[PDB]
DNA sequence: GGGAAATTCCTC
DNA sequence: GAGGAATTTCCC
């Protein structure tokens, strides 16, 4: 209700899920 | 102060 | 309606 459109970005305190980093087995 | 990952807004 | 592109934040 505040800002009308929201910037773009990464929220504060948004960690992160899948780990775009390779796997071992 | 740089890099990486995630979310959002805009065009066709 | 759906997809591509741009910007912000956290950690070392």
């Amino acid at each position: 209700v505040p800002t009308p459109k929201r910037p773009r970005g990464r929220p504060k305190g948004s960690k992160n899920k899948g780990a775009a980093k390779t796997r071992k087995t």
